[PDB]
């Protein structure tokens, strides 16, 4: 093989290079023959990362829960929680805004075969709540349906917590261990997205490859359209998030990301939020940081607390919506929230994180990849990903820092 | 919240304010509000339930089996284990006999929808045996489908502790941690259940609530003409069984159970056996007996020998099957034996314990509670499990004692 | 019970016992009698084994793979390993000449119920690519589909591997917890294996008599027909294959054999590669091998490597594709010796092992035992398993023998 570029470059390599391979190809050799012979890898590329989206919507949530176990934090943790949640509860909040100005989408409308998508009427409310309950785990989890999901992986990981607390050490030993091979399913499941994204230059490539042959160009449009819409929005996350809530605690928020400004572009280039942990808390002291504060903090936003991701998912959304000619209806719109938010909870903060948990947050709201149209879609912002991916992840980080700080002021 | 109350009471307040509020509504406003109202929180409870019904049949039982794994029990244990499983598949035995002289349920019959109950035809006695046999564990257990799972969960465990003798410490270390992390997952459902418990109180008010709105007055003459059959089964199962087993082995049954007497009650009231075992063994001296002996037998039996709960799920089969209007063949009559037994040995012993492991013994004998008719009546006896689950508990604890005390005699 | 005698003899018993009360039944008393009361015990058989297929195509290549894991091996492995799959890779595609020369089925042709085996059209070969891909590993798993299975388990174990070089312990030992657990669920399910073989006197009594009440005699000449072209490829396997390769490293193979002479008979006999080890190993040395060399291979080629089994996958679907009178297409063909490698690294080395991994490589390949006629032919084979299992086993632990003594040659 021999291929060992930096990922970063080594794929958007693929973007720019299968756009005009793409274009060329827009007029001359109809992309009929690029639907046959190039869309396939990106296919291949799209199927690996809906493969792990359950094993990981899963052994994902049940550690994220166990991280969260009201009561197993200390109190210095409560804080620094509730904290976590709020930001990217309302970074998603702030996404769908952005969603609204900007229609990513809305006049990109594709009918894939022909044939236009239409959602399924949702159940009577009663039973929509009601079947978020799952009637036998391993079935709900076996094939696809997620939020019945979620809800038990959740009840399953607080539940673990309080095995933990129990008197008797076998027990509090055997939800240790439990607890422990879960982890690793979801730590493990992360290495193949890492791997997989190692075929990500030659997936993305085909994908847009394909999309430029269809839609001539004014996806570009659409596209780039969708990528303000994004940073015009984790732009404004900050700037109204936390210079707004670091002059509220008495933290000179200019000076601060001189600090940061090590953490931010390293987890800017890296797309590694995780892998940027080290540098995120160096600069943890260098800014008068308690040690006790961010060693509990820093390493718990790694993972959960993803506002800038949680921002990503709720325009994703409506890009989708919108592509599809679909208005989301306020109900699932604000199910867009609700899920957003444990989506976020659920990226593993590296490279494909983000993306992969997109699927968690269509299949819910009535979206499945398994159609045409929709899967046609959500193809075009997986190929885009990388782009938003890095401000993304910069993003991610910076709440963690955020919160640790100020956190700090009143402990 | 501030709902702190002892459980207990907590709920027969719901269950006692429940029925009243039913029955008014029994005249003046139609229950029909309340079928609309009302009922959608009795189901809820009810779900919650049916939900840890799989993890537990299955975790609950790979525990189970290799808690028994002839031979990886001292013959000490060999004893008390012949013990518990026959009080236990006489227990039922028993519940069956109440179930004949008291009819409960029959005259209860109920068609719901306005359709009556009517079960599948049994495949050829050959198919119905060889399907015992899962053809795929993951499958099998992915979709309800109780027996094959039970099987396949006892082959699981019993198999563990042959790995546990392995002369290969690998194998042997490999074997402890897998049946470490099943265990956990069967001790972690439960924290589950306690929580669910802890929902038990607002649940039943509207299973109670909605069967006095419906069913008129007519359902208390059968849900008490119920509680009848379980007790007056419960104290024979004491007197015909523990007494008679007592005088057996020149043990003074009398003062007996004067020495029992903080055991049992504690056990009634707290309706944890499991939480009682303390109590049980505080009691396993006083009454002179062996440490060696009451150090393995009590806690052994604190799990299994559940022949309290064996004569509940016994005597539960009938009252659905008898208000739905359908006959128990006798070969599914006796595969209730055979199953409660199973189920039993399900039981974690806790508030929920018995309810939930009735699931398991009604799929199996055709009486899935997917079924409105099934459904109807299981929400019945649900929202009285209150009162039969601590006559039941004290039963479960007897057992222990009264096979720790014989075990000791020939030993 | 008392049934203590030696499985082996115990079992030849069965089948020599079975093929007379069958034939006899050939005339007089139509079988039909047999398949009625006597087939449902070769069913009982057939079925235990089917049930374990899963969770050790699983199981088993979570561990095999971990195993392999490039890089996790001295490179004092990477060249035995290169050396087994080479070795078993060839098995096979020597099995499949056997196959040719020999049509072991063709002639045996049947229609169960009276209609014949047709299989289904294959997807376009883009989909059967992107198929192999599960899009939802606890789906593609919890019913049947392999390929996809075993695609997830190599990805699992290979990513599992990458974790334990992790510099972060916590990961580190995740992964092992994880690992671990896995391994003894296929450890576990051997046991059960092991169990179920104690019933294969049984079992291979009802599955030959059954055989034989039907099919004549004729079946006779197919079921000896079969063995001639494995046993003529066992013994070609080893004269081309090891002598040819050992005198390739100044190795005398005459008296090379007279050495294993000991491993090879205890191996034949006992039927299991793995309970042969140490007989392995002591002639291990006997023959000047490094300690470092065989205490590495020889415990790895003792589940990896079964070059023994590859042959006989190989012949094996052959048969059963001539018996239901469908030519196998190169193509599913050659996906046989693909197969046959994995599910040669499947198999557990233990008496039923062979066998089991057999319907790993039907399934592929497009011949569901699901189905009256692949089920009816692979009830043949089942039945002359322990024949087929001794020569085989043999071979197996001579390719490990042979692989260590030409890697000790170069390092
Ligand atoms: N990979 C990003 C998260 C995401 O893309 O969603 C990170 O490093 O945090
Ligand atoms: N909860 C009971 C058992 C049951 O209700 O089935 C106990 O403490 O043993
Ligand atoms: N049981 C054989 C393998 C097989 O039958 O496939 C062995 O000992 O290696
Ligand atoms: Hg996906
Ligand atoms: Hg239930
Ligand atoms: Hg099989
Ligand atoms: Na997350
Ligand atoms: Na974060
Ligand atoms: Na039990
Ligand atoms: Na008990
Ligand atoms: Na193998
Ligand atoms: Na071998």
């Amino acid at each position: 093989k021999y291929i060992e570029y930096p990922v970063l470059q080594k794929i958007l390599i693929g973007l720019i290079l299968g756009a005009i391979v793409g274009l060329i190809l827009g007029h001359y050799g109809y992309a009929h023959a690029v639907h046959t012979y190039v869309k396939p890898f990106g296919d291949l590329f799209v199927r690996l990362l809906c493969m792990l989206v359950m094993p990981i919507v899963f052994a994902s949530l049940v550690v994220g829960a166990a991280s969260i176990s009201p009561a197993r934090l200390g109190r210095v943790g409560v804080k620094i929680v509730v904290y976590y949640l709020l930001t990217s509860a309302f970074a998603v909040t702030l996404g769908i805004i952005m969603a609204r100005l900007f229609n990513p989408g809305a006049g990109i409308h594709l009918a894939v075969g022909g044939q236009q998508f239409q959602p399924h009427q949702a159940p009577p409310l009663v039973h929509i709540l009601l079947d978020i309950v799952p009637t036998n785990p391993f079935g709900a989890l076996a094939n696809g349906q997620v939020l019945p999901t979620i809800f038990f992986a959740i009840i399953l990981g607080i539940a673990i917590t309080y095995l933990m607390n129990s008197e008797n050490e076998k027990v509090r030993k055997s939800a240790e261990t439990l607890l422990d091979a879960i982890n690793g399913l979801a730590e493990a499941m992360y290495k193949i997205v890492n791997g997989v994204m190692q075929y990500a230059p030659i997936g993305v490539f085909a994908l847009i490859a394909y999309v430029m042959a269809e839609q001539g160009v004014h996806v570009v449009g659409e596209l780039a359209k969708v990528t303000a819409a994004v940073y015009v929005g984790l732009t404004l996350q900050i700037l109204l998030v936390y210079f707004v809530l670091l002059k509220i605690y008495g933290i000179d928020p200019i000076s601060f990301i001189k600090h940061a400004k090590d953490a931010m572009l390293t987890a800017f280039v890296t797309r590694s939020s995780s892998g940027t942990l080290p540098v995120t808390m160096r600069v943890a002291k260098e800014m008068g940081i308690s040690e006790g504060i961010y060693s509990f903090t820093l390493p718990l936003g790694a993972t959960i607390n993803m506002d800038g991701t949680a921002l990503y998912q709720g325009v994703a959304t409506f890009f989708i919506a919108n592509a599809l000619g679909s208005h989301l209806t306020v109900g699932q719109q604000l199910t867009i929230v609700l899920t957003a938010v444990l989506a976020s909870i659920g990226t593993a903060g590296v490279p494909g994180a983000g993306a992969i948990m997109l699927c968690m947050v269509l299949h819910s709201v009535g979206l499945p990849l398994t159609d045409p149209n929709v899967a046609a879609a959500y193809a075009m912002i997986l190929g885009i990903d990388a782009i938003l991916d890095m401000g993304r992840t910069m993003v991610n980080v910076t709440g963690d820092l955020t919160g640790t700080a100020i956190v700090a002021k009143t402990e």
